[PDB]
C-alpha cells in the first residue's frame, strides 16, 4: 500500500517480573498509535531459570490494575536475538554486563544494548528487581517501564 519495520528486546534476568512488564508496557504504546505493525517486540531472560514460565503473578496483578494484559512465555536470549534486534534495553548493572559478555560471543550484534532506564526524563537509572520486594515495588517498576519506554519511543539513543 502506497496510501501512507522496528525491533526492540526487553531484558531481565529471570523475564518474569521486569522485562515482560516494559514489553506489555511498549506494545500498547505502539498499539494505540497504530504503528504496532512497524515494531517487533519481545522480551528475554539471560538465564534459563524461568524458561517455559508465565511473568510473576504479582506483576501480573499490576498490569491488570492498569489495564494491560500480559501474555508471554519465559525464554532466555538466543544469538540470533542479537542479529536480530535493533535495540536491546535492560534493567540493571549486572543484565547489562551480562548481555555485554554474551553480545562477545556472536558474529553479528547489530543491536544497541543499554539500560531501558537511560531513557527516564525522572532520571532513575535502574529499573530494580522486584523478585522480593512487594505491590510498591512492582508498581514502581510499571512506572518507570512507562517513562522510559514513552520516551524511547518518542525518539531513540
Ligand atoms: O525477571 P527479573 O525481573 O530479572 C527477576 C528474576 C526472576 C526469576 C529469576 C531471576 C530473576
Amino acid at each position: 500500500h502506497m496510501e501512507f519495520t522496528k525491533s526492540v528486546l526487553f531484558v531481565c534476568l529471570g523475564n518474569i517480573c521486569r522485562s515482560p512488564i516494559a514489553e506489555a508496557v511498549f506494545r500498547k504504546l505502539v498499539t494505540d498509535q497504530n504503528i504496532s505493525e512497524n515494531w517487533r517486540v519481545d522480551s528475554a531472560a539471560t538465564s534459563g531459570y524461568e524458561i517455559g514460565n508465565p511473568p510473576d503473578y504479582r506483576g501480573q496483578s499490576c498490569m491488570k490494575r492498569h489495564g494491560i494484559p500480559m501474555s508471554h512465555v519465559a525464554r532466555q536470549i538466543t544469538k540470533e536475538d542479537f542479529a536480530t534486534f535493533d535495540y536491546i534495553l535492560c534493567m540493571d548493572e549486572s543484565n547489562l554486563r551480562d548481555l555485554n559478555r554474551k553480545s562477545n560471543q556472536v558474529k553479528t550484534c547489530k543491536a544497541k544494548i543499554e539500560l531501558l532506564g537511560s531513557y527516564d526524563p525522572q532520571k532513575q537509572l535502574i529499573i530494580e528487581d522486584p523478585y522480593y520486594g512487594n505491590d510498591s515495588d512492582f508498581e514502581t517498576v510499571y512506572q518507570q517501564c512507562v517513562r522510559c519506554c514513552r520516551a524511547f519511543l518518542e525518539k531513540a539513543h
